[PDB]
């Protein structure tokens, strides 16, 4: 085998915020922030959110979170980028990566290409918070 | 001429690791793992990270990488035995030991061997994954 969860750096997973879809393949993409405690403060423009302590708890809201991803595959072309991150991934956004993994059938499975945005959203914000295009809900006197 | 750079089988180095040393010289080694997005999921115990993506982009982090190596190989017995490898072992490993190769000079070159190992990861995964002894951070669901 290879793997089936990979690290997306910031300046790709932004690429392709600016391109509209991944660059070479075209596909879509959708970021899942995973932070429960200390989302405030900015996210990723077009992100979902679901906390990972309510993922690991609550299984229906797992089974909404994957049916919500399946049907948005279901509309585009290719296999969906799913993009987890929380603060720093890593600890909660992998462990939320393997938690949907773990409930993907193999013909979901490879409907999708499951990612962690390296470094999560302190590193994002450290080069792309201003830019309200990209991020939605930036507070820059959080970060001080 | 003979070739500077070899495929090591995983067999062979998994017997250097227990052993200490390689088997024909006793000399010593070190693993260098150049994967960058695929990294995620376990690596070979005691290894490097130093990704092929930042060593091409970043001479500093070459020049790195051979330091400590150089380093390591004057605190030894012989010549280092330096284990690329990546994924596949098809693409990024052989062009990360081609990086060192030339960035060594004369006597630089003298006091290294270097190999790719065949497989790459994901032929290491596949028969040492579970041992724990001689691999850090598996990831079984990684490897469905
Ligand atoms: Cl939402
Ligand atoms: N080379």
């Amino acid at each position: 085998s290879i793997t089936n969860v990979k690290y997306l750096d910031p300046t790709e997973l932004h690429r392709w915020m600016q391109e509209g879809h991944t660059t070479t393949l075209r596909e879509p993409f959708q970021v899942v922030d995973v932070r429960g405690s200390d989302y405030m403060g900015g996210h990723i423009k077009d992100g979902w959110h679901y906390a990972y302590s309510r993922l690991k708890q609550d299984p229906e809201y797992l089974r909404e979170l994957k049916h919500r991803l399946l049907e948005k595959q279901a509309d585009g072309r290719g296999a969906l980028n799913v993009i987890f991150h929380c603060m720093l991934s890593q600890q909660r956004g992998p462990s939320a990566a393997m938690l949907l993994l773990r409930s993907l059938d193999t013909a979901e499975l490879s409907r999708c290409r499951l990612w962690v945005l390296r470094g999560g959203f302190s590193r994002w914000q450290s080069v792309y918070g201003d830019d309200e295009s990209v991020t939605a809900g930036y507070l820059p006197d959080l970060w001080r």
